[PDB]
């Protein structure tokens, strides 16, 4: 679990969005596993606007942060789950690192700010949904 709070927006994994997120919907994209809802309170976070390919992510299944080298956002095939059929997920970045289901929503940060959130994983891999291209989060 986890979210990004920036301005009057909450950014979550689309597959973990709540009834309240859907009732306050701003934008969602199944192909990216992202959903953004509106908030009444002003948010705690800064979004990176950069091309970093290194950063640090929070891994809830270890209660620890780990450094990572990650690929640029791309279209990656993701196996079927209870939430989606087998499909290509866009704007996804992969890295070598521990992840389990339950780790979705953990933040990836570089020195410039928040880069994205955990969205996929596998045997020693972790995948992050990029948010750096969503320029409107800042206004
Ligand atoms: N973005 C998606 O389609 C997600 C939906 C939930 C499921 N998903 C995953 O990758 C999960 C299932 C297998 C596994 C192993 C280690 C970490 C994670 Br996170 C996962 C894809
Ligand atoms: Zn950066």
């Amino acid at each position: 679990s986890g979210a990004i709070y920036v301005g009057n927006y909450r950014v979550v994994n689309r597959h973990l969005a709540t009834h309240n997120d859907w009732a306050n919907l701003v934008w969602e994209d199944s192909s990216r596993d992202l959903l953004v809802s509106s908030t009444t309170a002003q948010g705690c976070d800064t979004i990176a606007r950069c091309d970093c390919q290194t950063g640090v992510y929070y891994c809830s299944s270890r209660r620890k942060h780990y450094p990572v080298s990650f690929s640029k956002p791309s279209l990656i095939f993701v196996e079927a789950s209870e939430y989606y059929p087998a499909r290509y997920q866009s704007h996804l970045m992969l890295a070598v690192g521990h992840s389990e289901p339950g780790d979705c929503g953990g933040i990836l940060r570089c020195q410039h700010g928040v880069v994205g959130i955990v969205s996929t994983g596998g045997n020693g891999l972790v995948g992050f949904a990029d948010v750096r291209d969503l320029l409107w989060l800042d206004e």
